[PDB]
This record gives structure tokens, sequence and C-alpha cells, in this order.
């Protein structure tokens, strides 16, 4: 069920290093549009994503590559390109925490 755990155990490191960046603030939960009063967020953005629902999926083993933890991130990024334009502070950040994740990710061991 889901990745193996040596590919699981280096992405959960690559998740915990990019959690502590200043960066990755923004994106540390689910963005709340009450809170927050963005109404047109659930509008705009049809699978909101965030680095809380990230880990805990991966602890769940609810990711099978590690493709679908990148792709979960680049749409997590996506989502505030949609919601906030291509170069809003919360998108550059977006963009850095993506870039050090896939940098963390080029070294993810293979299933074998
Ligand atoms: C008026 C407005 C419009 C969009 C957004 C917005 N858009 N995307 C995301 C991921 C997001 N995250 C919440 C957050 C930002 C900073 C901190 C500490 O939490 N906020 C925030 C305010
Ligand atoms: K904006």
């Amino acid at each position: 069920m889901g990745i193996p755990q040596h590919q699981q155990k280096h992405a959960l490191m690559a998740i915990k290093a990019v959690k502590r960046l200043k960066d990755a603030r923004p994106f540390l939960q689910p963005v709340d549009p009450v809170a927050l009063n963005i109404p047109l967020y659930f509008n705009f953005i049809k699978r909101p994503m965030d680095l809380q629902t990230i880990e805990r999926k991966l602890n769940a083993n609810a990711y099978e590559t590690p493709e679908q933890i990148t792709e979960d991130f680049n749409l997590m990024v996506e989502n505030s390109a949609k919601f906030n334009g291509p170069t809003a502070v919360i998108t550059q950040m977006g963009r850095n925490i993506q870039a050090a994740f896939e940098k963390h990710m080029l070294n993810m061991p293979a299933k074998d």
C-alpha cells in the first residue's frame, strides 16, 4: 500500500525541511476562504492543496508514486497562481518552496 518505506521516509524528510522555510508559511495549512474574506476562492480553485494535507496523505500511505507528491505540490502553487496572479508574493513563495522540494526529490531512492 503506497510507495515503499524508504521512498516515504525521503519524502517526509523533504516535506519537513520545506515546512521550515519561511516561504512555506502561506502553505502550511489549508486556505480558509471565510476567515480571510475571499469568498471567490472555492469557485476559482476546484482542488485546494496544502503542505499539511500532503504530509498527512504521506503518513496515511495515500501516495503510490513520488510523482503524485510532486503533482500535489505543483497544484498547491498553480492554485495561488490562479487566484492571486502569477506574480503575487504568495505565488512566488509557492514557486520557491516547489523548487526546494523538487531539488530534495531529485535524490529520491528508487523502488527497486
Ligand atoms: C486577500 C488574500 C488573498 C489570497 C490569499 C491566499 N492565497 N493563497 C494562499 C495559499 C494563501 N494562504 C494563507 C496564508 C497566507 C499567508 C499566511 C501566513 O497564510 N492565502 C490571502 C489573502
Ligand atoms: K492579487
